[PDB]
């Protein structure tokens, strides 16, 4: 029995934050409970968009429903796209104390800030963020999944090599995590522009304290449409491969990734066979096909081998 609780968006139609992270992780065994930090009708990448989110206070409500009935027992924290920083410095205090219930608590944390296009990428949260994520939020990180521009942005340091890319990972180490991976980058993978590339080390504490630090690289075949969502999906799955290979992040990336070419593929296919030759498919249509995806998400085929150094 595995519970966690996962912090995220939700949303009526679409597969984004928490609707993009609970089924794969319960068709996977895990125990989902999900506070959801928003709902609206669909994703921000749609024309229109209504909908409600969840506050500071009332994030605490909820906790305190759960610590009153003193069932605030958890493995694992999952938390995502946040745009409010005292949410988030909210989210930070009850993974402290859920951290002294103990437990092995994982705090598998995706520091969603903006993402990246070769020289200066677009902040999707304000800047105000920054400084908590970096200040308060990783240190109580052990697996944390940011982009290239994310990475940088968070040690302050920009990357322009896998050489200096691992550098700002061990500085990650550092802050905390123990577990770093970086889900998508500009660098040129020695595999062709083809494909895209995704980075990962992880800082193992051996018996009599030796360091462990296997570093390893991971080559996804890129797909022709912008789809939303994919690093929720990534993060939840990352989580649940990371439980089955604790030291062997090799087979955590290699699984979690594989599964994402899947469900990508199977999705860009119903959009195109729902879309018009000439016409550019819709957020809408782009929406990853999750249910079709169950055995796969629960099976991965692993057509991605994860380049170990
Ligand atoms: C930031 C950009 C995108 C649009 O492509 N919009 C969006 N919108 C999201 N929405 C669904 C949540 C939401 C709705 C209204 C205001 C704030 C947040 C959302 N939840 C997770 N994610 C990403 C990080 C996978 C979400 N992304």
């Amino acid at each position: 029995e595995c519970r966690v609780l996962s912090i995220q968006s939700h949303v009526v139609r679409g597969y984004v934050g928490n609707r993009a992270a609970t089924f794969p992780l319960q068709v996977l065994g895990f125990e989902v409970d999900a506070v959801n930090s928003v709902q609206f009708s669909n994703h921000t990448g749609y024309s229109h968009w209504k909908g409600q989110v969840l506050n500071s206070d009332e994030l605490q409500e909820l906790y305190d429903g759960l610590k009153l009935n003193h069932v605030n027992q958890y493995d694992y924290v999952l938390t995502g796209y946040t745009r409010d920083k005292s949410f988030l410095a909210m989210v930070v205090d009850i993974v402290q104390e859920l951290k002294q219930q103990n437990p092995r608590l994982v705090y598998v944390c995706d520091p969603v800030m903006g993402d990246q296009r070769n020289g200066e990428g677009a902040m999707y949260v304000p800047d105000d963020l920054l400084p908590v994520y970096r200040e308060k939020v990783v240190p109580v990180a052990d697996i944390i999944t940011p982009n290239q521009f994310e990475a940088e942005l968070l040690t302050g340091r920009k990357i322009h090599s896998q050489e200096e890319a691992l550098e700002v990972m061990d500085m990650l180490h550092s802050m905390g995590p123990d577990t770093v991976v970086i889900t998508s980058s500009n660098l040129l993978s020695p595999r062709g522009s083809d494909y895209l590339m995704a980075l990962g080390s992880q800082r193992t504490r051996a018996p009599d304290g030796s360091v462990v630090t296997q570093r390893i690289r991971m080559e996804m075949h890129k797909v022709d449409a912008v789809f939303v969502g994919t690093g929720d999906l990534f993060a939840a799955m990352l989580l649940a491969w990371t439980h089955k290979h604790p030291n062997n992040l090799k087979v955590a990336c290699e699984k979690t990734v594989s599964a994402m070419h899947h469900v990508l593929q199977r999705t860009i296919k119903c959009a195109k066979a729902k879309s018009g030759e000439g016409v550019k498919p819709s957020p809408a249509q782009l929406e990853l096909r999750m249910v079709q995806s169950k055995k796969d998400i629960e099976s991965p085929e692993i057509v991605v081998q994860a380049t170990v150094l």
